[PDB]
């Protein structure tokens, strides 16, 4: 394996791998984190660029994946993907795809034009319609994953599945300082736990002798480092190689 390994420029035809969304105020990162991954794979395995819906994902899946913006199961989420498959929609408001996402973003821990996000923020509904306009229809336009497994909590195996099938879902344990992180290779010291949170492991490499991981975060662009941040890697630091989760799109 090389030193260091960006899927970004390494599948330069799947733009999604590039982009960075916004969960809202909502604790949907579960979701989130598996549809951008799912929308890398399928341009990878493939090569379709399809913006996989997050609302699909959020509102449909159900118990099996724990409870909408309450929280959820980061396996839970790719399991649905092959048992349900997902249908696509893009960003709040941009009304591209079957079903976009339904809650609106805002400002994760920093100052912006947008309102600030508040916690608080109940599931939309799953409705198994698209959005006026759109074809084809819900039951056709659903995209099926056909394996969901866990990589173990093993760096080079980590490292082995995002280099030859591409970006994977992760999670860790969120602390008060990381909600400052700006740059650099982010390494917990302090602050009170917040909770769980599952992302997108898109790419690893090194910073000043300091091993990381390529981290695409879901609170939009102004947060962090463009959206993205770098955490240690090898430790299993905050668990973050100790919940990663993927899958392989039918044919
Ligand atoms: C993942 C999650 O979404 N976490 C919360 C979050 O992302 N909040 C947004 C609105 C923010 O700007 O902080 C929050 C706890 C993180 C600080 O609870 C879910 C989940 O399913 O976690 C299990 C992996």
């Amino acid at each position: 394996l090389p030193e260091s390994f960006d899927a970004r420029e390494q599948w330069p035809n799947c733009p999604t791998i590039k982009e960075i969304r916004d969960q809202g105020s909502c604790g949907s990162c579960w979701a989130f984190g598996a549809v951008e991954a799912i929308s890398d794979r399928i341009c990878i395995h493939s090569n379709v660029n399809v913006e996989v819906s997050a609302e699909d994902m959020l509102t449909c899946c159900g118990g099996e994946c724990g409870d909408g913006c309450n929280g959820g199961f980061p396996s839970g989420a790719w399991n649905f993907w092959t048992k349900k498959g997902l249908v696509s929609g893009g960003l709040y408001n941009s009304h591209v795809g079957c079903r976009p996402y339904s809650i609106p973003p805002c400002e994760h821990h920093v100052n912006g034009s947008r309102p600030p996000c508040t916690g608080e923020g109940d599931t939309p509904k799953c409705s198994k319609t698209c959005e006026p306009g759109y074809s084809p229809s819900y039951k056709e336009d659903k995209h099926f994953g056909c394996s969901s497994y866990s990589v173990a909590n093993n760096e080079k195996e980590i490292m082995a599945e995002i280099y030859k099938n591409g970006p994977v879902e992760g999670a860790f344990s969120v602390y008060s300082d990381f909600l400052l992180y700006k740059s650099g290779v982010y390494q917990h010291v302090s602050g009170e736990i917040m909770g769980g949170h599952a992302i997108r492991i898109l790419g690893w490499g090194v910073e000043n002798g300091t091993p990381y991981w390529l981290v695409g975060n879901s609170w939009n662009t102004d947060w962090g480092d463009n959206g993205f941040f770098k955490i240690l890697r090898g430790q299993d630091h905050c668990g973050i190689e100790s919940e990663i989760v993927a899958g392989m799109p039918c044919t």
